[PDB]
């Protein structure tokens, strides 16, 4: 009745942010005057470190304090992040906003744990799917709004950032009076083949997060971002719509998975690597846009399948206890690969080269997972 509507409106107004599609074009513009090397190699890598640091503390804080204060914390973190994007000028200030965005992403778990904590035991997946769909629709509508406003009204990215601050303010106001849960999930004390799909999910989502962290900066290299020649809002709206319809198509089609799940996963990883190589090698911005859509759709198929083979035979209380470990492994892998690749203390690689590395990473994951299926040679050779 009431708590679900409050959470739905909070999620919609939090996710609806026209600033995010045009972030690096706004950061690498006259408003901030930040070179691409600075954002690529000093500012953005801080997000992965902040998220990895804050994952587990936020994970236990959500459980301990009954999931509402962490939602208000995410709201005030949104407030601070977008206020400091609106009124911040400096590499250190942008590292701070990256830390606060990592805090936002870490605290996002509360928005979904509160759902299980407050809804009736009769069903959880229905309201969880509605909440996820409302967040996705909010993001898509925000991207389309940003694209339309930029294209028609000639409206600067400062005004879009203002709109995002207003939206997150309304979201925080809505999260102010969420009813309190009366129970926690595992505030008490705490198959082997699941290790396969856990590794699949961890590696694929580490690659996806690291790719998304720098897709826009790659778009910046092909065409002048500070000009109006870019189409980030429409492109990212189409990308998230394609990802959503792709994740739904996996449920629309009901095929056996215990037989060809690994084959589907390796095929999708191969397509991911191909899309990344298309992004890296091409010279046209539209080819990179199409590669982004293809990669997002293929990764969404891959992760929908991987989450199915983890969640079919898992308890609802163990869903969180397993996905927390899986995303911790994913963040460990992403932080290691970022320190080796992106961070200035490592190789200081421009985004014009990072995407070859990402495509090779996906290709190597697919190849090694196929090679682990080495039992083909032993049985066939008799
Ligand atoms: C306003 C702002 C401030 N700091 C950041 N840092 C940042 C940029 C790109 C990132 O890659 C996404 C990695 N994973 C993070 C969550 C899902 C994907 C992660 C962090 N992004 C910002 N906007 C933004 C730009 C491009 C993509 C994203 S997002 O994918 O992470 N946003 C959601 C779709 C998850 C809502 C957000």
């Amino acid at each position: 009745i009431y708590p679900t509507v409050i959470l739905c409106l909070f999620g919609f107004f939090s996710m609806m942010r026209p600033s995010e599609p045009f972030l690096i074009p706004y950061l690498s513009g006259p408003d901030k005057n930040l070179t691409s090397a600075e954002i690529t190699n000093e500012i953005f890598p801080v997000w992965t470190y902040s998220y990895l640091v804050l994952l587990l503390p936020v994970f236990v804080l959500t459980d301990y304090v009954r999931y509402k204060p962490v939602i208000i914390l995410q709201g005030i973190s949104f407030i601070i992040t977008w206020l400091l994007l609106l009124f911040g000028q400096g590499v250190k200030t942008m590292q701070v906003v990256e830390f606060f965005y990592g805090m936002v992403t870490a605290a996002e778990v509360a928005y979904y744990a509160y759902i299980y904590s407050v809804v009736s035991p009769e069903h959880y997946q229905r309201v969880s799917g509605y909440c996820r769909s409302v967040t996705l629709a909010a993001y898509t509508a925000g991207s389309v709004l940003a694209q339309l406003l930029v294209s028609l009204a000639n409206m600067s990215y400062f005004y879009l950032n203002v709109i995002s601050l207003a939206s997150v303010s309304v979201a925080f106001l809505f999260s102010l009076f969420l009813p309190m849960p009366k129970k926690s999930m595992f505030f008490h004390a705490k198959s082997k083949r699941l290790f396969y799909w856990s590794l699949w999910w961890a590696f694929a989502t580490a690659g996806f997060n690291q790719v998304l962290n720098y897709v826009q900066i790659l778009w910046d290299y092909k065409a002048p971002s500070q000009d109006s020649s870019i189409y980030n809002g429409a492109v990212e709206a189409i990308a998230t719509f394609g990802g959503a319809v792709a994740a739904f198509a996996v449920g629309y089609v009901k095929v056996n998975w215990d037989l060809l799940g690994e084959l589907a996963l390796v095929v999708f990883s191969v397509v991911n690597a191909g899309s990344l190589f298309l992004m890296h090698y091409t010279a046209n911005i539209w080819a990179c846009y199409a590669g982004y859509l293809i990669f997002k759709s293929s990764y969404m198929l891959l992760i929908t399948i991987a989450v199915f083979q983890i969640a079919v035979n898992l308890n609802v209380e163990r869903y969180a206890l397993v996905f927390g470990i899986n995303t911790f492994i994913a963040l460990v892998i992403q932080t290691i690969m970022t320190v080796i690749v992106v961070d200035q203390r490592g190789l200081n690689l421009p985004v014009s080269i990072q995407f070859l590395v990402y495509g090779s990473y996906f290709a190597v994951i697919a190849g090694i997972f196929l090679m682990r299926s080495m039992y083909i040679t032993y049985s066939t050779k008799s």
